[PDB]
């Protein structure tokens, strides 16, 4: 089988399939499609059949072979800037939901705290990438960046841990029947954030970082 | 159609239907009044397949139908089959969880907090069963079950708290699924935990869905 990261970046809409299977293609892009079943000891034939047909048409944009400088500029505008705009909004929405629906049992109590931890750590994380690691790659020094890259990958792991908690506090971002408009819309935004953040980390761990280290 | 019957009645009439609902995480014990239809819709599950699985299991009658048994025999059965077993099994699980949380402290999948939650369950369950054995079960055996709305509602409320802890224990243990690196002690403990959950849900089911309502109805 091929690596998770290789398939997610080469087959359109394979990203969401892996996310709903609890398959870590971002920080666990190391993982091959085979061992992914080991976690759940579940069918691989279905996943290969789905993937084979999902690949009817080429990918909208193959970043695997794109210049590293363009990958960087793409990450800044498509993921970093979006994260900075979304998380302050989600924090406020979670505040409103945890107060307005405090008396209900299905309310995701603690979501604001966990979203806030993610915002603080992700902001610092992205500031470090944009001010230290990305410039160093643009100057052609990626081959000497094991240290900084390993620090970012460690922080990627931390963020993934927080994502798992957030997914638990919200029953895998599934609104209960009591969900109002604010509540449902917040969960939609939360799913959007998780989708973007896994594709974001995936692109970094599975393309930008290894290619930089290899001297591209 | 089975989908229109209450969970509790299905569990009490179809052999091993209890295990099918535990596989689907359907609460037939404290939520046995809930119909299979509403329970399956709540979890976005194909109810027609569940009905086929039930019809298969229902090819065979229940080995022992407690729904029509004398209340005194239900009580004596509960005490020996569930209460006495819970008392022997929780102390063993507490010590095993202690050994596992120490020995495998350095591993990621270790069920941190399992000993605390097992202990809370044991404490609340112990006092719960004593209050049943000393207060509620005697009054039902005396023919006063129709005057036991109060005590039964207190027992049912405590059944709900117990279910809350069971849900905590299940999350701490990845739904009682050992990781690949699980040793023998770790695997055997999770087996015991599943046995406890199985028994306690059949235990609570028998009380909420048979003993309590029939006692209140004057049987
Ligand atoms: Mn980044
Ligand atoms: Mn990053
Ligand atoms: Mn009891
Ligand atoms: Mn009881
Ligand atoms: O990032
Ligand atoms: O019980």
């Amino acid at each position: 089988d091929q690596p998770l990261g290789e398939l997610a970046l080469s087959i359109p809409r394979a990203s969401a399939l892996f996310r709903k299977y609890d398959m870590d293609y971002a920080a666990g892009g190391k993982q091959t499609l085979a061992r992914a079943a080991a976690r759940k000891e579940l069918d691989v034939e279905v996943i290969e059949a789905e993937l084979a047909k999902l690949a009817e048409q080429p990918i909208e944009k193959d970043w695997r072979s794109a210049p590293l400088a363009e990958i960087i500029d793409h990450i800044i505008v498509r993921y970093h800037d979006r994260h900075r705009e979304q998380l302050p909004e989600l924090i406020l929405q979670a505040t409103k939901v945890e107060r307005v629906h405090a008396d209900k049992p299905s309310v995701p109590k603690g979501l604001t705290k966990y979203l806030t931890m993610l915002h603080e750590e992700l902001s610092s994380h992205m500031m470090k990438e944009e001010q230290i690691l990305f410039p160093m790659i643009k100057q052609g020094m990626g081959s000497q960046a094991m240290g900084p890259i390993s620090v970012m990958e460690s922080e990627h792991d931390e963020a993934g841990e927080l994502l798992e908690v957030i997914k638990h506090t919200t029953n895998n971002v599934t609104p209960p029947p009591e969900a109002c408009t604010t509540w449902k819309a917040m969960y939609n935004g939360i799913n959007e954030l998780i989708d973007d953040l896994m594709d974001h980390i995936s692109l970094e761990n599975n393309v930008l970082f290894p290619r930089a280290l290899a001297g591209e």
